[PDB]
Formats: structure tokens, sequence, C-alpha cells
């Protein structure tokens, strides 16, 4: 796993994240499904715990953009970078972005939202790109059928408690 | 990519240059610009930001050179070696020299100066030759056209934040 102890992490347990718009090519309910997924993926091995808001700004941000989106990291058309996030902080930092010239799919048959949106929290919560090749912060999208098996890598634990422990429990 | 023994790397985020002195080859903008522009490439993707100094001891000593020149390796001549720096460090670490026998140019009719300055300031960040043959840091000078083009490969990327990280307000590129 890859972390940098300078760059600081989120100095609280509690995150707000919001879901600021949604992708045509998916039913709102899928999108609440893929980001709740994402993030209990990462509250399931840390004392992290989040809670959704609808107005003013979360700590994590989510939303889906295309080409020049407000920030100085323009999205690419179809395929290549698939979501970018921020590392901690204010402001833009926690932040996900996602690229929708993806087509976003609850299976594996466009770019699957849950396994991207679960890497992009990784960034979100301080981790950076695992040199690891099985890690969720892998930055590789493998079109991954078996969904039915994905679980997070001992290498992604391990980082992420490095950050923020394990869970209480 | 490949780092030098012991992973030696800058502490400070933010370090100095100087030019020390000047090619023949070509006016004193074009060496400025073409510094400024190998340093920009590094800081577009690491959290490192660089000013320049115009007298004492900056960080990052740049200078022409050639043939013994106050160092342990005197440089050979047209052709061949075309420069070489020191891993971070005091004093002569994380300098830069070029072979003024070669002829230092703003595009590709002799030896760019930028492309090799950009390889240069690398080393002088702590990075070693790269294994893979499209990264800057691949201890070859070749055959290329399109300076327009110019990116660092991914492979300059991960090697370089694997040492420094990527830019603070920015996503892993
Ligand atoms: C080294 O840069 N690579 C990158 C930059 C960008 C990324 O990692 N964003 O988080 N891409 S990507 O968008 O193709 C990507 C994103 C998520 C992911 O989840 C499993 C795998 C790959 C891969
Ligand atoms: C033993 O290493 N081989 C070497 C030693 C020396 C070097 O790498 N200086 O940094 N050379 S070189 O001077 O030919 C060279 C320098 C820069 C460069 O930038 C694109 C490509 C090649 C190639
Ligand atoms: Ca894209
Ligand atoms: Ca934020
Ligand atoms: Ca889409
Ligand atoms: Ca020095
Ligand atoms: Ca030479
Ligand atoms: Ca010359
Ligand atoms: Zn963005
Ligand atoms: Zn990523
Ligand atoms: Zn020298
Ligand atoms: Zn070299």
């Amino acid at each position: 796993f890859r972390t940098f102890p300078g760059i600081p992490k989120w100095r609280k347990t509690h995150l707000t994240y919001r879901i600021v718009n949604y992708t045509p090519d998916l039913p709102k309910d899928a999108v609440d499904s893929a980001v709740e997924k994402a993030l209990k993926v990462w509250e399931e091995v840390t004392p992290l715990t989040f809670s959704r808001l609808y107005e003013g700004e979360a700590d994590i941000m989510i939303s889906f953009a295309v080409r020049e989106h407000g920030d100085f990291y323009p999205f690419d058309g179809p395929g290549n970078v698939l979501a970018h996030a921020y590392a901690p902080g204010p402001g833009i930092n926690g932040d996900a972005h996602f690229d929708d010239d993806e087509q976003w799919t609850k299976d594996t048959t466009g770019t699957n939202l849950f396994l991207v949106a679960a890497h992009e929290i990784g960034h979100s919560l301080g981790l950076f790109h695992s040199a690891n090749t099985e890690a969720l912060m892998y930055p590789l999208y493998h079109s991954l059928t078996d969904l039915t098996r994905f679980r997070l890598s001992q290498d992604d634990i391990n980082g992420i408690q490095s950050l923020y422990g394990p869970p209480p429990d």
C-alpha cells in the first residue's frame, strides 16, 4: 500500500458524503447503492462512519462529470481515466469525480460503478495507488466479471488501518 | 523506475536552483526557458516547487562544462555522455552539469536542452535510470521528433511520486 504520512488524513472519524448529481446511465437507486456499498467496504475495517447530506458541503462530494468540470483536471472522453478523487482535507479535498463518458453499470458490462467508487473513496480517505496487483487500490480497472468474488485485499486493509486503525469491534 | 542506492530524497518540498553559466550554443533566454520547463514537468506531478537564485548556493546548481570541470567525472567531448547530475543532498548533490561539446538546441537539430535537462532534474530529485524504454529516465537520448507531444510516462510519474507523492491539490496521475 502507499500512504504519505506528510499528507493529512481526516482528523475525525465521522465523515459526510453527498451525491451531487446522477448519471443518465443508471437508475438513481443503483448510484445510491454503489456509493453506499463502496463506503461500507471501508467502514468495515476501520472506525470510520458515514452519513449522507442533501445540501451544503459534505466532506466527500460525489459527482459525475465530463471533460472540463470546474477543477484543474478535465476528464478525457471514453475509457482511460474513469474517475478521480482528492486526498483528505477541505473543499475539493475528499471529493470524488466520475467520468460520465464511461458507461456506468451495476454489473461488469460497462464500468462497474461500485468497484471504481470503492477505489475512489480509498483516495478520499488518504490511500494512494498500491504496487500490489490484487489490491483494490491498484490503479487498474479489470473488467472483473466476478463481482461476487470481490474482497478488500490485505494490502488495502493494512493501508487504511495504518491511517485510521482497526474497527473498535 | 529506479532510485539511487539508499533512497536519498530532498527533505524540503521547495528547492532552489541557480543557472551558473551559459552555453555559447543558445541565447540566455532559451537556456532559462528550457530549465524552467524542465523543472515544471516534475512540479506538475509532485508537491515540489522551485525558485531561482542568482547568487550564492542553490540546492540545484546548473552549469555547462567541458572535459575536466572541478568534479569527479570529466565530460567526454562531442557525443556519448551528454550531461550528468547528482542525487539529492548537500553541496555537489542535486547539481546538474551539461556537456558543452554537444550542440544544445531548442528543437531536435542538436541535443535538445529541455529533454536532457528534464532527465537530469529527475536525477537531482532522486530518480535513477529506468529500465523502461519509454520513460524520460531511460538512459538513452533518442531519435525523437515531437517535443510538442511531451508528457512524463507513467513510469516516471510512479517513480517521482513513490518518492514525493503527488501534488497536494491533485489526483494521482
Ligand atoms: C497511475 O494513474 N492511474 C489511474 C488514474 C485513474 C485512477 O486511479 N483514479 O483513482 N485511473 S482509472 O480511472 O483508470 C481507475 C479508477 C478506479 C479504479 O478502481 C479500481 C481503477 C482504475 C487509473
Ligand atoms: C550509465 O548511464 N548511461 C548514461 C550516462 C548519461 C546519463 O544518464 N546522464 O544522466 N547518459 S546520456 O548523457 O547519454 C543521457 C542523458 C540524458 C538523457 O535524457 C533524455 C538521455 C541520455 C546515458
Ligand atoms: Ca474517461
Ligand atoms: Ca471535500
Ligand atoms: Ca455515461
Ligand atoms: Ca547542490
Ligand atoms: Ca559528450
Ligand atoms: Ca556546445
Ligand atoms: Zn474532477
Ligand atoms: Zn486512482
Ligand atoms: Zn560534472
Ligand atoms: Zn541519466
